[PDB]
Formats: structure tokens, sequence, C-alpha cells
């Protein structure tokens, strides 16, 4: 119909959940109806404003590196290590702070980070038991930020999730990022998000936004949980390919 | 209605493309109609038989390791290396043949395979230019199978795909497997499959079937290309977690 047809088109292109498309149009029609006729001028404004109103508050998409400990975990291959290396590098040139590493990736899959840690002249401590990961903290009792890379598996198995909670206890001075790949399938993230309810993820980290066709799926998830994204990884180059997004921002990215 | 309602239910559970569900039911109704009333006995037989008839011929899901050269490539993080290590190991205990390695993963991301290659007492040759990868072949001019791991990127960039075709020329004695993650999104695989048309993939390799909720998406792809799957990777343990599937098999796995 009116600017409502301009919206439907735009919205349909996003991988967004079929229902959501519907609702959002209704919310527009309603504004149109009980506010003041929608003009083909600010449709894309209410549209983005609405979709925006579904995602967590914009104040939950910031909290950049702050705690002495940064912990990344989640999905195999998504980019926990590569991303961690970026963040560290970032806060070493965009903050000059003291970088420190701790890898929990006990189970070959660990020489990657030692060399990187080396290229930046930063110490890394490999830790097997919750005990070891504790001794390692005191060592950096006088360090700025300590990036903790963790081994990745199929958190479907309840064993790997509690094991995660055993090695990395989660005290008051720790930032947890559940690193998921924008490449990921919606009904798949739906479950893993759930399996991680028992653990305190402060923020998400959607990677490979440069590989997935649509960013629909990722909105679908976000639009049903309380924490926003802290960074979005869009490439392999380190440390250039990382970025931070805001609800409006992410949404603008979503509308293609 | 008749056993047609028993089918619809079953089919709807698979992540299979919405259209396909429809068509398949029609094909059933038709059998029902012009063949001999469908009984709630062989519905799941025609059902699997039909879905089966959409996927490539069953003779295109076999061709196990045969050529002197095995090349795996595709999607970042999907499991090219981990899988390659499995295959080699396999053909060393399930065939005693001579294992050989060549890594094209020039651009840290390479010490993983040297140690593994070491644990099996097998030689690996790292190769930068098409020239180097050629010198390496002659070295194993007297070797059984040579597994070639390749670096992974965003084959969206046309640069990485032709570069793949430059280092690994693709002569008559080579087996190419496009390693995709069952974890992957359908419209995403749709494109990468395309970007790889210029290169000769003999077989697919869907990994992480143990991580994705549905296997719908993966059928969706297969049901629109000419080559079947050669192995399916369902875990991290090496070399236990690999398997081979057949259309009927894969389909039976699909119906949950
Ligand atoms: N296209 C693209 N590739 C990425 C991105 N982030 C990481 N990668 C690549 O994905 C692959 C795996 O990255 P890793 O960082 O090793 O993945 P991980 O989560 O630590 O992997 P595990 O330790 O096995 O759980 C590498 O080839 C990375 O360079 C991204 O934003 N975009
Ligand atoms: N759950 C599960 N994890 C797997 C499977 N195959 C591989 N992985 C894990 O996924 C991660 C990445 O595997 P890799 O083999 O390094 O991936 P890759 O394709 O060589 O990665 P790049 O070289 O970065 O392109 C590792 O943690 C693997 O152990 C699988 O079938 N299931
Ligand atoms: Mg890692
Ligand atoms: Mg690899």
């Amino acid at each position: 119909p009116e600017p409502l047809r301009k919206a439907e088109k735009l919205l349909q292109e996003t991988g967004i959940k079929e229902s959501t498309k519907t609702n959002t149009l209704k919310k527009l029609l309603r504004f149109s109806v009980e506010a003041g006729g929608l003009t083909e001028e600010n449709v894309v404004g209410k549209l983005q404003e609405i979709l925006c109103d579904m995602l967590p508050s914009a104040d939950k998409w910031q909290e950049p590196i702050h705690s002495k400990y940064i912990v990344l975990f989640g999905s195999t291959g998504a980019g926990k290590t590569t991303t961690l290396a970026k963040l560290a590098a970032i806060s070493m040139l965009e903050k000059h702070k003291k970088i420190a590493f701790i890898t929990t990736d006990t189970y070959a899959a660990v020489e990657q980070l030692k060399t990187y840690a080396e290229l930046l002249q930063a110490p890394l401590e490999v830790c097997y038991t919750k005990e070891e990961f504790q001794q390692a903290k005191e060592l950096f009792s006088e360090y700025d930020h300590v990036f903790v890379d963790t081994a990745g598996r199929n958190f479907k198995d309840p064993q790997y999730i509690d094991e995660l909670k055993e090695t990395i206890p989660f005290e008051s001075s720790i930032q947890s990022f559940l690193v998921l790949s924008a490449t990921a399938k919606y009904e798949d993230m739906k479950h893993i998000v759930k399996r991680f309810s028992s653990v305190p993820v402060n923020q998400y980290i959607f990677t490979k936004i440069d590989e997935t066709t649509s960013l629909g799926s990722v909105f679908n998830i976000l639009a049903e949980s309380k924490i926003g994204v802290g960074f979005m990884t869009n490439g392999q180059n380190v440390p250039e390919d990382i970025q931070t997004v805001s609800p409006l921002g992410f949404v603008r990215m979503l509308c293609r």
C-alpha cells in the first residue's frame, strides 16, 4: 500500500524470522494509524527504530575491554583464538595497556597462540586444572588485561560446559564473550545459546560477518536474549578485522 | 489423509526446503494414485525412495581414496586439516599404504600438521608457489597417497579461488573434496558451491554433523548438484570420527 509497501520489500530481504517481518509491519501500520500517516520519508526510520526496539538496549552493546580478564569461548572454528589475538593487539596499540595470555585449550591446538603471544612480547600461561589457571592469575597480579583463550567443542555434551565452568570459575573480575559465527544456522545457535545459560556471558561476538550472505539469523538470535554484541569480526587480517556495533548500526547492516 | 498424513509429519521435521516437502507429497499421492494405494507400511519407503531420487546417484557417493593425491579445501574452520589427518590415518591402518603430506596453507597455521605428520612418521612438504608444490610431487614419485591440506579463506573473493587453482593445478591424478560444515547455512553454501564451479570438486565432505540440529540444509544443497558426499565428519577424535554415507543412508539420517 502506502509507505508500508516500501517497507515490506526492504524487510523481506533480511534473513529475519518470517513472523517478525509481519509484526514489524503491523507496528508500522499502527504508527501510521495512531500517530500520523507514514510518509515514504521516515518509514525506514520507524522500521529500523522498531527492529531496533527488539534487540537488547543499546547500552548492552558497549562495555569494551575493562576487566583484568577477558574470556572468549564457544563454537568450534568460529574464531576464538584469532579474535582474542586481535583484541589483545588492539588494547596494546589503542590503549598501550599490558597484555597477558592464558590458554585453557589444553587438548597441538596451542602453539598457535604462543607464537602470536611471542610476536607481541606477551606472556601466556597454559592451564590444565582450575588450580593451574589460578596460579597463573597471581602471576599477572600486576598486569593490565589477561586474555583467556579456551578450547572449543560441542557444548551439546553437558560435560564440556560444566568443564568450562570448572577451569574458568567466573569471579567478579572477568568478561565473558560467547563467540558465535554469523555463518551459523539459526536453530543451531538457538540451542547453544541455551546450553550456555548456566554460564555468565556478558556479551556476544559474531564472527565472519564477511562470509554469511544474510545477517538475518544473527538478528533472530539477539532479538530473544538480553545481551548485545561487543565486537563483530569481519575478516582474517589481524588486528585490522574487528569492529564494534550498536543496535541501530547492526540493524542498518541488516537492511543490507 | 491416508498414509500421506504420516509422511507430511515425518518430512516437516527435516530442515528440507519448503517446496521439496510439497513436491515429495505430490509424488507420493501420485504413486498412491497411479500405482497402488499407499499403505502406512511402505510410505516411509517411497518417501525415502523419492527424497533419494533427488540426490545424486548412489554411485557418486563412493569413490573412496584412490588417487595418489587427495586435496581438501573450502570453508574456514570447517575441518580441512583435522579431516585430512583422519583420512591419512585411516588409509594407514585400514590400508597400510604409504602416507605423504603437502600443505598449501602457506599463510602459524601450519605447525599443527607437521607434528601430526610426525606422530605418524610421514613426510609433509610446505609449498608456496605452484612451482614448489610441483617439486614436492616428484619427491613422492614413489609414495602411495599424498594428502594435500590447503589454506582456507573467503572464497567469495575471486582472488582466493583462482589462487587455489594456481598452486594445485588439478592434473588427472587428484581427488578434490569441497569440505563444507553441516553447521553451515543453506543460502550461504548455495553461493560457495557456485564460486567453486570453476574448480573440479569430485566429492563433498560435510563435517560437524554432530553439531547441527537438522541435516535439512545439507540435503537442500546436495539436491541441486551432481556430486555426492565422500565422508561425513561427526566429531573431533582422530581418526575415529569420520564416516561414509550413501544417499539412502544420508536420507535415513535426515528423517531424524
Ligand atoms: N572470513 C573470515 N574468516 C575468519 C574470521 N575470523 C576467523 N576466521 C578464520 O577462521 C579460521 C578458524 O579461526 P580460529 O580462530 O582458529 O577458530 P577457533 O574458534 O579458535 O577454533 P577452535 O580453537 O578450533 O575452536 C581461521 O582460518 C581464521 O583466520 C572472520 O571474521 N572472517
Ligand atoms: N563438533 C565437531 N567439531 C569438529 C569436527 N571436525 C573438526 N572439528 C573441530 O573444528 C575446529 C577446526 O577444525 P580445523 O580442522 O582446524 O578447521 P580447518 O578447516 O582446517 O580450519 P582453517 O585451516 O582455518 O580453514 C577444531 O576444534 C576441530 O577439532 C566435527 O565433525 N565435529
Ligand atoms: Mg582456538
Ligand atoms: Mg586447516
